[PDB]
C-alpha cells in the first residue's frame, strides 16, 4: 500500500519458465477484443498435465498491433508472474511470446465475465440470493488486497473486469488491450483518453493520480453493481460538465435495494472525497467476513 514507489514492469523480468509450445494451442472462440489486442478461449495440451487437454484463455496481438502493445502485453505477462497464481486473481498459465503473435494464457473461467453474469442471473434472484452477491463482494475485496499487498494497483476496477469459476470463485482480471472502450459506453472521452469515469475517484478524474485508495473508490462503485444486479450506475446520470460538478458537490447513489445495509455503509466509505478517510481492502475483507456470518442460517 506504499503510493509512493511502484512496480514497473519493464524492470520486470521475464521468465522463460512460461514458455508454452504454440502448436499445443487451439483457438476458439473469442471472449473479448479491442482495438489491438483480443481474448479468445482456447485448448492447452500438456500445458499442466502431459497427456490432457486443457481449456484456457489467451490473450493475443491482432496483426495490426505495433511494438508498444506488444511491450504492454509483455509487461502484462511479468506482472501476473510476479502478482502469482491466487485463488481470488486470474491465474497465468504460459505464454508464447516468440516464432508468432505474442499470446498470454491463463486460466478460462467457466461462468464468464461477472457483469453479464450478474445481468443474466437477475431474474433467478441454480438462483442468485445474497449470499452469492457477498461471497462475490468478500471474494473481489480479498482479491483486491492482495493486489495492495504487492504494491499494485487496478486502475479499471468494475464488474466487466471479474471473472467467474467453477463453485462460484471470482477472478480479478483486467482486459486492458482486449476491450473495445471505444464502442464501450462506460468509457467516456475526458481530454485525449477514454476513461470509466463513472467508477473513479474525483482525485484520478480531476488529477490523473491512480492509487491504492482510487482503487477502493472503484470497488465502493463495483458494489454498486453488484447489488443492483448489474444495473450501470449513476442511472438517469450521463457523464458530462453536471456529472463532474455533481461528484465534487458530494452526490453520490443511493443505496441499490438488495444491499443490506452494512454493505451501503461500506460503499459510502469507499466513496468519500477524502481518500484518507476510506477503509483499505484489508478493512472491508473483515467487514463482509462478519456480514457473511450474519447473513447464514
Ligand atoms: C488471457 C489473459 C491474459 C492476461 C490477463 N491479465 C489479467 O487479467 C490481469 C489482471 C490483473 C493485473 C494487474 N494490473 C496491475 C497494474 N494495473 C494498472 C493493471 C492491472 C494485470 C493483468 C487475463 C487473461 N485472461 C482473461 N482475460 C479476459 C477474459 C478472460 C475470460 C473470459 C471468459 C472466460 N474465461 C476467461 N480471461
Amino acid at each position: 500500500g506504499n503510493n509512493y514507489v511502484y512496480i514497473d514492469p519493464t524492470q520486470l523480468p521475464y521468465d522463460h519458465k512460461w514458455e508454452f509450445p504454440r502448436n499445443r494451442l487451439s483457438f476458439g472462440k473469442t471472449l473479448g477484443a479491442g482495438a489491438f489486442g483480443k481474448v479468445v478461449e482456447a485448448t492447452a495440451y500438456g500445458l499442466i498435465k502431459s497427456d490432457a487437454a486443457m481449456t484456457v484463455a489467451v490473450k493475443m496481438l491482432k496483426p495490426s498491433a505495433h511494438l508498444t502493445e506488444r511491450e504492454a502485453l509483455m509487461s502484462e505477462l511479468k506482472v501476473l508472474s510476479y502478482l502469482g497464481n491466487h485463488m481470488n486473481i486470474v491465474n497465468l498459465l504460459g505464454a508464447c511470446t516468440i516464432g508468432g503473435p505474442t499470446l498470454v494464457i491463463t486460466e478460462y473461467c467457466c461462468y464468464g465475465d461477472l457483469l453479464n453474469f450478474l445481468r443474466r442471473k437477475r431474474d433467478s434472484f441454480l438462483a442468485l440470493d445474497l449470499e452469492d452477491l457477498l461471497s462475490f463482494s468478500y471474494q473481489v475485496a480479498k482479491g483486491m488486497a492482495f493486489l495492495a499487498s504487492k504494491n499494485c494497483i487496478h486502475r479499471d476496477l468494475a464488474a466487466r473486469n471479474i471473472l467467474l469459476t467453477h463453485g462460484r470463485i471470482t477472478k480479478i482480471c483486467d482486459f486492458g488491450l482486449a476491450r473495445d472502450i471505444k464502442n464501450d459506453s462506460n468509457y467516456v472521452v475526458k481530454g485525449n483518453a477514454r476513461l470509466p469515469v463513472k467508477w473513479m475517484a474525483p482525485e484520478s478524474i480531476f488529477n490523473c493520480v491512480y492509487t491504492f485508495e482510487s482503487d477502493v473508490w472503484s470497488y465502493g462503485i463495483f458494489l454498486w453493481e453488484l447489488f443492483s444486479l448489474g444495473s450501470s450506475p449513476y442511472p438517469g446520470m450521463p457523464v458530462d460538465s453536471k456529472f463532474y460538478k455533481m461528484i465534487k458537490e458530494g452526490f453520490r447513489m443511493l443505496s441499490p435495494e438488495h444491499a443490506p445495509a452494512e454493505m451501503y455503509d461500506i460503499m459510502k466509505t469507499c466513496w468519500d472525497a477524502d481518500p484518507l478517510k476510506r477503509p483499505t481492502f484489508k478493512q472491508i475483507v473483515q467487514l463482509i467476513e462478519k456480514q457473511i456470518s450474519e447473513s447464514t442460517n
